[PDB]
């Protein structure tokens, strides 16, 4: 078997996958709820075709897909893009599992990528059969007509839905080329109206703008520094 | 088993293809014909080595390969190019399964690129034996002479008429660097003789009028917009 | 298994090959016997890992590669280049069929690739063992002292004579560049020596004629015609 | 199998390993104890998948993955790089071993690329456990909190503690982007104080000095040479 | 099985293998051998990843790995680079045949690129064990301290040495970018040493001689050749 799940069983899971994507929009959100619900490390994937590495976090090693749980609540991460047969043979592991488990929902979270010059930034939604398209609509979600969800993503919500499982993807818009802590954020919100959480998605808003004050303060500290040099080398040597 | 078809039995199927190819006329042909038929999706192709994607139509997810359906007719689409391996083996597949059904006819939709300058855009034929020749020729289709018919269109051509079943190839005609809907219209055209299917052709010539009209429209507001441009940079400047 | 050889005995077979090579040399003299001695489309190989495809010869939809016969000769063709591996894996099936049936020949056509300022081309030749040189060297072929014969010519050579059958390469001379059915008629008149077979080399050489005659007018026609566009720009604008 | 592991048996065994990577911090620490303790070549590890070479060392041929012992230590140390599933490949073949004697301890040394303006170079660590973080924060180790440890070091931090084995990886700090003998100095600091072994880093502290001495000097009679040869052509020629 | 050596047993064997690498030097010394002392061709490799072809050396086809023997005396010829993993399936091959028949010495044939402006070029040996190492040291071959030896060379000293073969590499300086005979009767020289053969190594440093004269008088006639065009164009035009 080239993919092994290390994964306890959770009776009527409510699974979350947020795979890294455009924006790292899923991979943010999906984080950011393992966090603030405290879940623990639960399993992870195994496999030799995963490259050897070992992540650091909080100083536990951890491998590089990993499962997080809360009591019903399991989030799927991953630190790496994997090639496609790998993907497939790992999305029919995860869709084993819930089916023996009977999972209550299967949910992936992620990002599209879409341009610059937008005002807002949306969450699209889709579902797997009309009943769950219906119930993103009744949470304001616009429901994608046309398009491709490529990824994990676009193949759990086809091969858990052939499966008899309720799933839905969700879909950060994004600028498509940087980590969107906002768009990840419109994400976790979607979130708490469809599983009723609650979770406070202002960490995420704060963490976006200290990246942005950051960056504005390294750009003039760096071109004020070249300002005093030229002045200083035209003081010294005209 | 690479490739596992999940497709229920149609007894005496009449199966048409119409994978992506040159100017995707045979991708446009079939897909029209699936939609002015009223055809339910009843199959697709699984296989590990399909890259993990959904295709989201009319808001519902679809996999890449896919079969539609109206009592005896089987329309076969794919919205992926496949490496030759793997296309050969799904091959094999398809024609195990019209052989299991009897299918009365296996017909391949495809695009013959054919430079610019060329008045007119025919459409050729050509039939698994004499016999298929034949009725081509009597539906006043051109018999192609020689060339090569690379892809699914060709391999099923093949493997279905060494299988006894009647197998043909329609092509196009077309530019071969655009989609084409006019070379589509053609082959549906060709395959409304062969069937007796009367769908008319109309909205796919309306949609490439449509389309080129918006590209003639769109590029007039462009180089309109950057004359504007220019003159309102020399007013305020020189 | 990975290749399967579609092929009714032939006893006694005088088995030629010309797969593609330098100059379409074998290809062009054994598709030439093929057609001058009438043969029949009697067999051909079978293997997921040549790609998919029809060639279509006279409105037949035919394999890439194929064996043609004519009671007692049959002509191996082919009209790809095949990866190394499976070349190897189609000649051990040849050389099985070829010792089932006591082949008293085997003869594969090939081209060298030799310079353009030649005055002459040769054709070279090389045996199985000494036997078969003498042979070729009382139809006054030049034996070859030195060198390597890549692709299926090479490795037919050694595994045939390795297992008992008479084997034999003829090399025709050619520019290296291009198709020439100029030194493909060279080696069918060594063909015709060898098997007493009397075909007609005439129809290549004037093949070879009116491909040249064509490209000098095409050259004249296009020079001519921008000859005459600058002139008439000149009369025009000056 | 792929991978054999040819290594006797060492109950209770405490494990270093020093495959290549950044600096060759890993590498030139685990080599320099090997050296120091006089340890003998006690194994190595075979497969196909590693290149054909012997390397040569003191006069004796040893192959690129190899294994060194004396009484109670191993050290394992590797010439190549290796690609990412057979690394994993041989991690499951070591912790097998590692299991199956009850190994004491399982230390990677490794390296940590890390500008070049830094004051000084410091030593991380990171344990399978909570217990191993905190014997290494007793040695005045900073633990690490955030990070990914790519390699067998990485693989070997996860496989050998979800096997029940007390694991380990020490990271010495250094520039990035060349061999680091200090840095692996501070490692070998590190281990003498993990392990009670009281080994002398004089001698790769020397070798530092003499490498970039003689850099220096190679550069200095570099350009000195030049400008002889400046002034020579000069005095000759104008 | 990927390989399988065809080649009769001979008894107490001495093995000597000089496949292609640097400076053709084992290659150049393998195939001299073999030549002067007349041995027979006696065996192949026989491997489907080897890739189709035919040598053709005095009018017989011979396969690209070959070996030659006169009684007790095997010599092992390649005229292809293979890649490293078919390197190691040849090199199992090569030693188990080598225990089984006993097998007196094993001996690798090897080229050392080693720049230009050196005075003489020396060869340097390495013995399976110290044993081997004074053998060699005995024949005045300075033996080689540090350093990796790549390729079957290497693979076969390591392997043959561990199933309890004398084995050893001979290894010819040279220049490391061109054919060199001189550095193949270098080593030469030291296999008459080793084994009493009285070879000499007249021609082959006759052929060397031959090869830079007829270099040095092309060049000659060429740039003779291009200056008598340039006179004469001049005493045409000017
Ligand atoms: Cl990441
Ligand atoms: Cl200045
Ligand atoms: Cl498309
Ligand atoms: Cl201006
Ligand atoms: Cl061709
Ligand atoms: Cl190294
Ligand atoms: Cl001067
Ligand atoms: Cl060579």
């Amino acid at each position: 078997k080239p993919v092994n799940l290390v994964l306890p069983e959770v009776e009527n899971a409510i699974f979350i996958e947020g795979y890294p994507g455009v924006g790292l929009v899923g991979h943010i959100a999906a984080n950011f709820l393992a966090k603030e619900l405290d879940m623990d490390l639960i399993g992870y994937v195994d496999s030799l075709f995963i490259p050897p590495m070992s992540l650091i976090l909080e100083g536990r090693p951890t491998p590089p897909l990993r499962f997080y749980g809360k009591n019903n609540i399991i989030i799927a991460i991953a630190d790496i893009f994997l090639p496609p047969t790998l993907v497939n043979e790992i999305a029919k592991e995860i869709v084993n599992y819930l089916k023996k488990v009977n999972a209550e929902k299967v949910i992936s979270l992620a990002g599209m990528g879409i341009g610059f010059f937008k005002d807002t930034f949306e969450v699209w939604g889709i579902g797997g059969s009309e009943e769950e398209n219906k119930e993103l609509e009744s949470l304001g979600v616009k429901i994608l007509k046309y398009g491709s969800i490529t990824g994990m993503s676009g193949k759990l919500l086809w091969e858990a839905s052939r499966a008899g499982l309720k799933s839905y993807v969700l879909l950060g818009e994004t600028f498509g080329d940087r980590p969107d802590p906002r768009a990840a954020a419109n994400v976790v919100e979607v979130l708490n109206k469809m599983l009723g959480l609650n979770v406070s998605v202002e960490p995420l808003l704060k963490e976006a703008e200290m990246i942005e004050e950051q960056l504005r303060r390294m750009h003039e500290q760096m071109e004020e520094a070249r300002r005093k040099m030229e002045r200083q080398y035209e003081t010294m040597y005209l």
